[PDB]
Formats: structure tokens, C-alpha cells, sequence
């Protein structure tokens, strides 16, 4: 037993649309326990010595900020910062935790500000975040009144980062991160909203990815798809021979207009391209909480409009779509 | 969805030894829901009409009796009696519920009085009742201070009877009836005590039945085995060509002395034959709550020492045994 | 039992690289037998009436032509023509059988002439033809000295057409048609050459299709990939919203240059674009042996450079590639 | 690959009643290959240097005797005897192989003479020998005109002994030994006759064993059941606490009369008890080809009517029964 999912099993037991998940999830999490991870024991030892207990003040509306009305013990703060730095690299955020600023590789707040204006309100929505990272966006979703956020990300580190923030939130049961890939879910059709941001290009079968997302939505449910694109029309689709911006094992980089046709082909409606953004080195860079290489190292050193391999430089698109039917 | 097992899923989620059961149980219960039963909708409509409150007084020590301090509405009592009579036939009890006497085919209290003197105290024990009927003996086990009783019986009706009594008990979560056969359980090794009373003769493989029971016990756990026997030494074993006392699909009726050797062969220790009882027509008979044929109709009408088919008449034996190891 | 695969089971039993196929194939063919097809009984009755002997003369080098030295009974020839016409529609050929000319929708000989100059000699090669139709090209592969041809096509009719020709060939055991999709094959790595001609656009996951092909090749084995393309560079990929040339359930129409990158990404080497051909209405048309609609009906009736839907008109490309390693 | 079952797969491919076995057998034999056996490599090296080629003379009617019209090379005979002695212990026989007398622990010929008078003639019958040992009785079955004998025995040594005799028979394809237990067969209903001799007492579930035998028979098919019994009526059934005659992991020793009721309960007809034999120390003993302990060591040294443990001494019964239906 690396990590006990008792609390999640309890939650989906008591939910008429997620209870069917109990037919496959428990054996998958049993298997995940037995594939020992080198670092997980160390990570857990550090997670366990993070302070337990509810903070006085939580902002998950405008940021992800935790504080106490009481200034914290100087020495307990120094320990906490050291524990959180154990979970390097911190890629998604930022977080402000009792005045500790976790300056993540990504300004994940900026992507959130690009998405929020275009989505159906999250008030009392159940949400699936596919490839949620450490779950930054799930906190922002609860900030907007979401009833339940389930994240899936196969990274052991991001489950520990998520549980660190969730413990510092006082053990909030309205968000959960499951160490799965999207390919491991059955057809649940349980969620009002599904996010898939930064996942499509990692999937060998892009149309199967779009069908797997459609299969998690209630009828009239909403998809937010975010992915790396190129410029062009409905037949502009980059598939790199080698790496794209130093990423291994990436596949399809369609144009936003191609992706819209793809979403229509698999049976989404009201498909809208709502945002295209050329990723600046201020949205993604090396920081003191993520000391590895980042976007500046992945660009042509003489031409920021190209990756080091010669392809057009990272461009992220947001599409919003509806699964057919009325939303009940 | 005939019946939602949400509350049982929640319980085993939070239990270190039963959580592994989530790896097979939910699909089995999903399959059970989809094998529609003719009567279950009617039964459920009646179960849902039974009053929802906690009663003021419960005796599960000396009987199974429920009452209120303030006498019930005269008309609400007549309705309750009608709802409970919906669940005909009532084979196992008796029960007294707000002065309504459920006069069951069996005096299940009499078997309980024969068993109780020979068992390890149930205080704080987790118990499995294999072939529990409507759960009569599970209430008596909670009466003796059992922490947890899980019953398994594949009868749809007995699940409805159990849930009727459990609702009238105020929704007591310390007992549960799962609509399974013992062959559907994985090796849990989770229970301090296991009861198998009246099951062994129904099982084609008696030694597999005994191993299945052993597989639900913690180290040093206690088995209570009760079954129909014949008289004789370690090599006396009736297997009827015909029916036995009108029962179809029955197999092994060993002597109590043979059954002791059987338990020893499969690896039980301290095996004790503690009681043999020739079933009288006062223990099992037709009543107003079970109007079908019963033991008097199954006996030779000229010789009550024989079944209608000519075999020795029903004789029940109780054996108690320990699974190897020290009991922690 | 629609059709007994006894002879194929016998063949792979005695073959060191294909025997492992017996671990999944027989259940798949058992399942296929039990999904009754409306027409198969009629087809079989006609197949069984086709003469059983070996013919005196076979040309599978320059065409697929069968004849006898002594002219056939005038009346037996009229019966044979009637039996073969039972298997309408005849899409792939042509065939000449005892002077009966099967004028197929497709001039499959023309594709064969475009392919043959670019392939490694087939002498003593084992070959997989993926989506083989009635097996026309497998006869041409045996013509070129292939040791073994295994075809897979999920069409019931094309299995009957193949078995009709194979019976008229004298029951030649060097070619076989299995009623499977490529997704049903395990990783065999058993074949010197693999053909996939006209399949890729039908597959939702094009890169999975290419890996499935790679998984049937011995080390250093050769792939012949033929498919519908569009014009353009490495980022030209049509995915139609609509039908393409009246076809339902089609997906990816990359450029030949894009397809070369795709084959390189999934790990093929020495990838060569060897031919592009704009399909003329002389290559594919309605005939007396295939009386349904064909390419002329699928083209814009005012502009043969476009499909009826407005996309560029059918253009077929041939690519040849090697699986990594030396070919033993 | 310990042993290649190519020839068996070929045979059941071409048999309409055994072909369905290909749905499960190949994965089971693949798994059996990968459970490496310490001795199998050595055994195989010795099997491979046994002379290949047909003998001139075979008696499988009155014994199992192989000879050449030509007396054999003195030195080749010395090598052969040494190779065959590699496969110690030789429990079932005897065999006479080019004048080499393999004096087996058991006089298996004597059991054959007790069985033969009572069975339906084997001429053109397909036969299953369940727990066939090295396949001695399958040779005697072919001697009586059996068309096909399939043996199953999970002992790696007995498969090597069988292949040694089968190679010395010239590679006779009418008999085969599969390294399986009876529990691994699906319901084939393929065999005219089934033998189960010396197996029932090794099976934890005796009634499941009798059903598994019934499941291998064509309708109107014949069972020969042979097993260790006690004396007594329909309720005489020994189940030993410990060992019986030094055997570990044995279960039910019913009387012949009990076993007859058991066969009727599971649905056999025309059940006849045809022979009971108290095993003499001349039927089973230590020999120069089986140097381990044997029946004399397993008996009370002062009372040959008892096993060393005190139970009645070995008594073997033969029952013959019919599966319901007419035999087509
Ligand atoms: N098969 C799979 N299913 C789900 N998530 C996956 C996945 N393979 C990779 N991922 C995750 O997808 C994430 C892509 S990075 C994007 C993170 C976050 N959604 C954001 O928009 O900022 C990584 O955290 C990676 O672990
Ligand atoms: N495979 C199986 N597993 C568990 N219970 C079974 C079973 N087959 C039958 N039963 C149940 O076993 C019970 C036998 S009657 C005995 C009931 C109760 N234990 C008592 O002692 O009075 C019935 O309720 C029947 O439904
Ligand atoms: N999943 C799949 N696997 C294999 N073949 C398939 C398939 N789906 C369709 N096919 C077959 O692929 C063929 C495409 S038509 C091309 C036929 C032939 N290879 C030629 O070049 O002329 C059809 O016969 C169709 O039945
Ligand atoms: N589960 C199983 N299925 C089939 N055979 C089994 C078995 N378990 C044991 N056996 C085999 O049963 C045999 C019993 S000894 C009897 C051998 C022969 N039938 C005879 O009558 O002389 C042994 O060879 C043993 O390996």
C-alpha cells in the first residue's frame, strides 16, 4: 500500500453516476500499489510531516492562496518550505501557502484566465480534469462553485503535490487525483464538464482521445479542449518525425480549424475556437521551484518563432464543445 | 438498479481487511441488478412504505423485539402488518415488531440457544454468516456485542426481509446482507468468526465449502458449522439418490464424526462435535406467516423417524473449529 | 459452423512463427461462426457446386487465368458462370476461369503493375495481405514465387469469392483468407512482407494501424502501404467532416509526404514514396459483374477533379518501408 | 519450448468434435512451456538419442511388445536400455522393447484383463484416458481397435516415458499424452469411451470429477471408472484425516455401492459394479525399474489387511456406466 484511496471509494459509492466506476477502478488501483515507485516512500514520509489541520483563510477564486489569521511559527514555516521543496519539480501553479510562494514553471493562472470567460458556469457541476498535473485548475474549478472535481494524471509526483496542497487546505474531499491515464476509464457519462488541457498531442490516437472525453460527459455536457496547434486551415496538421520542443512521444498538432472538424467528426456540436496563444517565456520558464530546462531552451536560440528542431514554436488553442442532448 | 449497495461499499472502503473485496464485489452486484427478478419491484414498493424512524426500545439479546415508549397509531400498525405480510414466506425468526409477531416457519432462536454456549464470545468480533437467511442470527450476534456482521444468501426475498427489519431497527449499519453465494467470495481472511449453518448439504463439493469458510477467517479464527447429519462413525456418509425431506439439489449428509475428520483433513484444529438435535415439528412447521408445506409434510406420515423418501429423518449437528495460528 | 478453418489451423500448427497465433485465433473464428450472416448459407450452397478438380493450366504470373487442355462440357460451363455470378458484387480482379471473364469493378492488375517494380522479390517470402479483398493480389504474390500468403478481410462475401477461385485452382494451400480485422492480430513478427493497400483511411487510429503492420514483420521486413492521399507537404492532412467519395466511416487522408513522416515517427526506416496515381474511371467502374454504383457516381458530375462532396478526387499513393534490423 | 505439440494441434484441427478444444488448449500448453521443469531438458536430450524408425513387429493386443525381425546391434541395445533407465521411476507397464523388459512397479496388464471383459468394444472408438500415467493402457486400447486415444496426465516424466515408447513404436499418431489435469478440459462431449482409473481419490470434489468425465462423452458414451474403495453399503465412505497407504492429498474412498449412487446422482445410467480386487504385492511392488518404496511398505508390517495408518488395505473397484442418449 503506497496510498490508500479509501476516501475516494466512499465518495463514488454514494454517487449514482460514479458508483459503476467501482466495477473496474479498485483492481486498477490495487495493480498501481504493487508497481512500487523508487521515490514514493520518501515523498510520503515528507507529505506525512506537513502540518495537519484547517487554515483560517482560503482564496481559490482569484489564485490558490492559503493563510492563517495568526502569523505561523517562524521555524514551522522553514520546515514546511523544505518539505514542499522535496516535491521538485513544481511545474503547475503558482501556489501561495502561508506566505510561501511556490513559483511554478507555468503561469497556470494565465491559462485559467484564457479559459474562464468561455465556459458554462461551474456552480454545482461535477468536473473531470484529464491530465490535471498537480490539480492547480481543480482548485480554481472549486473556486467557481464546482461540486466535485476528479483529476486523472499518471505521474506519482503530481499525486504527492496534490495531496500536499489538499492537506494544507484541511483535507478538502471535493477534489481528488487518481493515478490513471484517460485510456483506463470506462464509459461513465457522469460529468457535467470535462477539461483536457495539454493531453491530446501526447496521445497516439487523437480521435480516440476525443471519443474517450465524450464518453465521460452527461448528455448536453461541455468539453474544454486545450492543446498545441499550428496555424492553417482544416488540412493543416503537423506530426513531427522526432521531438517537438524537446518532448518525446508526441503525435498530432492539428490547426485549431482541423481540430474543430475532428471534434465534429466524432459527434461534438457547437464547437467554438475561443482562444489561440503563442506561449511567451513569461508563461513557461525555469524558476527556483523548477530548476530544469524550460521553454527558452526549447526554442531556436536565434528565432523564438521556431522550436530547436525547426517546427513552429508552441501555440496553444482553447476549443469549447457540447456533447449532443439536453443537459439534465 | 434493484437495490443500491452504496452503504456497504462505504463500509468496506474504510476497512483495511475488506477493501480488497472491492476488486470483485461491485461487478458481481452489478450483474445481480441486471438479472431482473419478477417480484423485487413489488417487494421494494412495500419496503419503501415501512416507517423510517429509530424505535425507542430494541432487545437483540434475548429475542429480536422492537417497540416504542408511546403506543403506535392504531391504523399505521395495521398498515405495517400488511407491508410485512407482503414478504411471505417468513422462514427464519421469530420477530416481534411494535407488537406484530412474525411467527416464522423455524424457531431460529432454538438453534441460537444450542449454538451460543459453545462459541468464543462475539464482543468486538467481525462475523460472516454464510447462508444467513433473512439475517435473524446476525441480529442475535450484534446482541452478543459483535462489531460487524456480514451475511451472504442468494435469495432476493431474504434481502428484502433483512432490509425491512434493518429499517425498523433505525437503519443499523453494523449488519449487511449481500445477495451472493459463498463461492463468489475471494480469500479475504478478514473475519474473527464464520457461521455456516444449513449450507453444506446444498454444496456439490463439501471439502471446497469447508476451505471457502477457512479462507474468510483471520489466523486463529473460529468456525461454527451446522448441517444435517446421519448417525454413525467416521465412514458414515449418506448421499441420497432421491430428494432428502423433499429437498432437490442436495449432496453430502456425513455423520458428525465423519464431518470432524473432513474439517481436520482440510486443516482445521480443535474440532469439537458440541450438539446433535433431531428436528421436532415444534422447531419447524407451517405457520400463518409461512403457509407453504414444512417438516411435517417431509416426514413419513406413518414414521416420523424417516423422511417421506425413507431416509433417516432430519438431524442437525453443530461443530466448532479453529483455523491454525494464534488469534490477534 | 459457416466455414471450417481446419486446413489453416493445420498449417500454422506446423509453422514455428505462426503456432502462437493458435493462442487467440480459434476463439475469434468460433465467435465469427456464431454471428450468423443472412447470405452465407446460399453462398456456400453455390461454392459447394463448383467443380473440385485441379485445372491443367494456371497463369498467376501475368494475370489470374485458369484453363483445361480439353475444352469443358458446354453445359457445365454455363452452370459454372451462374454459380460465380451468385457471388455478386465482384469488386477485385479481373479473373479468367475456363474462358469465363470476371470483369471486376477494379482493374486490380493495374495497382499490381504500379507496386511490383518497387518491392523486394517475393521468392520464398511469407506475406500478409491486410484488407486483401477476395485475394486477387495474393494469387499475383504466389505468381512471383511467394511461399505463403495470409490475407485478412472481414467481408463474408470476399471469403466466398476467395474460396471459389482457390477451389478452381485445385485447393492450393499456399494462400488463405481469414475473416478478421488487422486489430484482431497479436504481435506475430512472422512475415517477410506485409501489404496494406486501401485500409489506412478506414482506421480511426492511423498510427496504430502502422504499428499493427510493423508488429507482423520479421526484423528487416518490408511494408507496402497504399492509401488515398491528398497533394501537399508534410503538414497536409485531410480529415473529412462529410463522406469522401460516398464512403462512410473514413478518417485520415494525409499527403504522401505526411504519411512518410508518420511511418518514420512509429519507427520504419528507408521510407520511399514510389508512386502517386489519380484514379481514372477506367481503373474503377460499374461492370456486368459489379452492377452497383462506382467511381463515376462518386465524382462531381461537372468536375472529375473533385468528389461529389467537393474534396479533391481519389488519389492513391504507394510507400515502401523496412522494419528496423537485418532481414534473415 | 520444452515440447512442441504441433502434431496434436494438426490432429484436432481435422476432427469436427475436438477442433473446439483449440479455443483453450494452446494458451494452456504455452503456459506449461514457460513453467520450466528442472529435469525436462536432460530427459529430452535422452529421448532425442533413442533410435528413430519403425520396428518390424508390434504386439499391443496381448502385451506392449516391440521387436525387429533382425536381432539389434548388441551395443545399440545397451545404449537404449541405459536411456530408458534415465526415465526412472517406471510405475506403469510392463513393456518389452527389443527384448528389454521394463518391469514396472504395477502389473498394469492385470488391471487391463479385469477391465476388458466388461467394456463396449473399442473398434473405431475415440477414447480419453484421464490420468493415463505413461499411457500403457492407451497402447492396449489401440490394440483393441481404438481409432484415437488422448491421454491427460500432469506428470512431466510420464509424458517423456510415453514419447519414448511412441518413438520406439515408429511415431504412431493414434495416441497422444497432454500434460493437463482433467479440471483444465472444457465440455467437449467428443469421446465414445472415457477411462478414469486411479484418479477419483486424488480429487477434492469427487462429484465434480464424475461431471467432468460425463462432459467429455458423446451422448450414449461409456465411462470406465476405477478407484480405491472400502467395503460397505451406499453410506460407507472413508475420508482419511492423514495419509492413506502413504499417499498425501487424497480425499474420498467410497464403497463401490456408494460410488454407484454418486454416478446415478450426477446423471449416469446402466451403472454396474463389475469387479472388486484387493491389490496383492505381486500387482504392485518395488522392481529394478522402480526402486522406491511400494505397496509392501505401505501396509501394516504385521497385518496386510491394513495400511500403515490403520485403514483397510487397498481395494480397487471397476464400475462401467453410460451417459444418457443413443450412441451415434
Ligand atoms: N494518458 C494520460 N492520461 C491522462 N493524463 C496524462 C496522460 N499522459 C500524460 N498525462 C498528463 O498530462 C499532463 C500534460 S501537462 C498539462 C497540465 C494541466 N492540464 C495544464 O493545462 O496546465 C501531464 O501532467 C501528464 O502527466
Ligand atoms: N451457495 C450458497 N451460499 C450461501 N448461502 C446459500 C447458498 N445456497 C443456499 N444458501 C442459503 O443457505 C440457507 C440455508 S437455510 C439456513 C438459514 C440459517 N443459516 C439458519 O441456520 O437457520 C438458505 O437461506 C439458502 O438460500
Ligand atoms: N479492420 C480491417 N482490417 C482489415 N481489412 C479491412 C478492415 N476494414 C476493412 N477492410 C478491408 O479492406 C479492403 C479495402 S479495399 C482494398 C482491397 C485490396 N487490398 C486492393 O488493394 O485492391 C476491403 O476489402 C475491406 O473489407
Ligand atoms: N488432476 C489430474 N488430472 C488427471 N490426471 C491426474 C490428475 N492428478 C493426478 N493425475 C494422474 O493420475 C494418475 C493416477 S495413477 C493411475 C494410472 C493409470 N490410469 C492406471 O490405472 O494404472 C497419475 O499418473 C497422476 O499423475
Amino acid at each position: 500500500m503506497m496510498f490508500n484511496f479509501a476516501n475516494f471509494y466512499q465518495l463514488i459509492a454514494q454517487d449514482t453516476r460514479l458508483q459503476p466506476w467501482l466495477n473496474v477502478l479498485p483492481q486498477q488501483l490495487t495493480d498501481w500499489q504493487n508497481a512500487e515507485h523508487g521515490d514514493f516512500p520518501r515523498w510520503l514520509k515528507a507529505l506525512n510531516k506537513i502540518p495537519e489541520g484547517a487554515p483560517d483563510q482560503i482564496d481559490i477564486k482569484h489564485s490558490v492562496t492559503i493563510s492563517n489569521d495568526t502569523p505561523f511559527h517562524q521555524g514551522e514555516l522553514k520546515k514546511l518550505e523544505s518539505l514542499l521543496r522535496t516535491f521538485h519539480p513544481w511545474r503547475k501553479g503558482p501556489y501561495t501557502v502561508h506566505g510561501i510562494h511556490i513559483d511554478t514553471e507555468w503561469r497556470s493562472d494565465w491559462k485559467w484566465d484564457r479559459v474562464l470567460p468561455h465556459i458554462s458556469p461551474l456552480k454545482n457541476r461535477s468536473v473531470l480534469d484529464v491530465g490535471c498535473g498537480n490539480g492547480y485548475h481543480m482548485w480554481r474549478m472549486l473556486g467557481e462553485g464546482a461540486r466535485l472535481c476528479v483529476g486523472i494524471d499518471p505521474s506519482h509526483l503530481f499525486l504527492i503535490q496534490f495531496e500536499a496542497i489538499r492537506k494544507l487546505m484541511g483535507g478538502d474531499q471535493r477534489a481528488h487525483l487518481l493515478p490513471l491515464g484517460i485510456e483506463q476509464l470506462p464509459k461513465l457519462e457522469a460529468f457535467d464538464t470535462v477539461f483536457s488541457m495539454g493531453v491530446l498531442y501526447h496521445r497516439r490516437s487523437p480521435l480516440d482521445h476525443l471519443i474517450q472525453l465524450k464518453d465521460q460527459l452527461v448528455s448536453g455536457g461541455e468539453l474544454i479542449l486545450e492543446t498545441l496547434v499550428i496555424e492553417g486551415d482544416e488540412t493543416a496538421v503537423l506530426v513531427p518525425k522526432e521531438r517537438y520542443a524537446q518532448m518525446r512521444n508526441v503525435y498530432f498538432f492539428p490547426s485549431a480549424r482541423a481540430l474543430k472538424v475532428w471534434l465534429e467528426l466524432v459527434g461534438f456540436e457547437d464547437v467554438r475556437i475561443v482562444d489561440e496563444n503563442v506561449t511567451s517565456v513569461d508563461e513557461q520558464r525555469t524558476t527556483n521551484w523548477m530548476t530544469h530546462n524550460s521553454l527558452p531552451d526549447y526554442l531556436d536560440q536565434n528565432d523564438p518563432s521556431k522550436t530547436v528542431e525547426g517546427y513552429p514554436a508552441p501555440r496553444r488553442a482553447i476549443l469549447v464543445a457540447k456533447k449532443p442532448g439536453h443537459h439534465h
